[PDB]
This record gives structure tokens, sequence and C-alpha cells, in this order.
């Protein structure tokens, strides 16, 4: 499949090269698999999700994503313009408030949620998580993340924003989930993304056209971007059958742009998310 004049960060994950506009997939597109966006919420009824986005959980009075920043996150993984897995399940666990803010202990709380509620979603290609947030370094958030993943949940994670070693923020830091860095549109390490031995990968991060409440849309910025991307990426390969929730991190990196990117910090993996699709 073609989708031409896609956002440039679908473009380049199924390119050899940047500077290109056409986004091209695997028309079985992510189907049958499922992704938990971990975040302020969805906007469920966004004509870009198609019905296939719902919220399952909120630790807030409302599951409403009040900010947008959830929106645009689940848009770049799963909605039919912006979206990687243009027909995979998104389902919305709103850890975050409406300020984009959330205790650690509610995170924690979110992804111990999807392990269990995995086991009551139909999701025979695999599960994906996207947490496109962070903070400074717990144990305790690392291995609540540790857990997600080991219970059969890809789990892609933001490096964080501080233009500084991921080692110091969680749950980024931990060992066992996929690490995402951001990239810019001329192949630059994004100036904010964090970096360090603890990334996996780096996903398209600056200028990201995504979805956002109110039903509209706009271009932002953060590891937050890159994530989604890598998270999409996951689901697509999985509904493929090349990768399981497992293995499908390493499987990004072994298939991976590799030494594309520039301004990587000696010792931090050069890898850009790659679908390796032949049209
Ligand atoms: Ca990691």
């Amino acid at each position: 499949a073609a989708q031409t004049n896609a956002p440039w960060g679908l473009a380049r994950i199924s390119s050899t090269s940047p500077g290109t506009s056409t986004y091209y997939y695997d028309e079985s597109a992510g189907q049958g698999s499922c992704v938990y966006v971990i975040d302020t919420g969805i906007e469920a009824s966004h004509p870009e999700f198609e019905g296939r986005a719902q919220m399952v959980k909120t630790y807030y009075y409302s599951s409403r994503d009040g900010n947008g920043h959830g929106t645009h996150c689940a848009g770049t993984v799963g909605s039919r313009t912006y979206g990687v897995a243009k027909k995979t399940q998104l389902f919305g666990v709103k850890v975050l408030d409406d300020n984009g803010s959330g205790q650690y202990s509610t995170i924690i709380a979110g992804m111990d949620f999807v392990a269990s509620d995995k086991n009551n979603r139909n999701c025979p290609k695999g599960v994906v998580a996207s947490l496109s947030l962070g903070g400074g370094y717990s144990s305790s958030v690392n291995s609540a993340a540790a857990r997600l993943q080991s219970s059969g949940v890809m789990v892609a994670v933001a490096a964080g924003n501080n233009n500084a070693d991921a080692r110091n923020y969680s749950p980024a830091s931990e060992p066992s989930v996929c690490t995402v860095g951001a990239s810019d549109r001329y192949d630059r390490r994004s100036s904010f993304s964090n970096y360090g031995s603890v990334l996996d990968i780096f996903g398209p991060g600056t200028s990201i056209l995504s979805t956002w409440i109110g039903g509209s849309t706009r271009s932002i910025s953060g590891t937050s971007m890159a994530t989604p991307h890598v998270a999409g990426l996951a689901a697509y390969l999985m509904t493929l059958g090349k990768t399981t929730a497992a293995s499908a991190c390493r499987y990004i990196a072994d298939t991976a742009n590799k030494g594309d990117l520039s301004n990587i910090p000696f010792g931090t993996v050069n890898l850009l998310a790659y679908n390796n699709y032949q049209a």
C-alpha cells in the first residue's frame, strides 16, 4: 500500500533515505493487533480513529483527553491518515491528567492494568504498549515497565526530552523495554532527545503531524512522538508475523536503518526504525 503526501515520519519509517513523502506499508496494517496508549487519554470519537479507538481505564474523574497529548500519540500509532498501523485496535489508559501530569503511583497502576487487561481484549496478532511519559529514575516505575513487558506486551517508552543520558529517567532506563529517542526530518538527533546506552532505537519525533482533541490536528515534537512510531511499527510487524512482543524491540533494532543519524553521542545506538517494506 502507498499513502502519498504522508507525514514525513511515516514516510521515513518506510524508507532507506530521508527526504521522501510517501508512506509504504503492507495493507494488513496491524489488523488483529492492539496498542495501549498510556497517557492523557484518547479522543476516541475523532473521525481519524474510525471506531477503532476506545478508552478502557482512567484514574481521574473523567476518561476524556482534556489535553490532546494522548490523542496525538494514539494518532501516530493508528489513525487512518497519521498512523503507522492504520488497522490496529487502540486502547486508552488515562494515567496522566489534563495538565499532562501523573503521580508515579498512578502510572505504575496503569502499567499493571494493561498487563491484566490484555486478557480482556481480542488481540490475536499481539499486544503493544506506548508510554510517552517519564520522570526521574525510579526502580518501582522501571519494575512496573518490566512486568508489563514480561507479561507479553511489547513495551515502547520515550527516552525523555532533556538532551541528557536516559539512564537517569524512568521508565526510559529500564533495560527490558524498548526505549525510543527522537530524530528530525533531516536525520539529525532531535535537539531535545535523550541519549545513552539504555536507548534501543530512534523514531521520528520533530515536527510530527497527528490528531488532536476537538477533532483536529497539529504538529508537535518530543520523544513522546517518536515512541508511538515504534509502537505502531511493532504492532504492524506483529500482524505480519515477523516478530512477537518479546522480540519486537530486538527485531526493530536488527532491521533498522543503521549509521544514518547525525549528532548521535558516542556509545548511543545509531538505528532508525524502518519497516523494511518492499512494495
Ligand atoms: Ca530500554
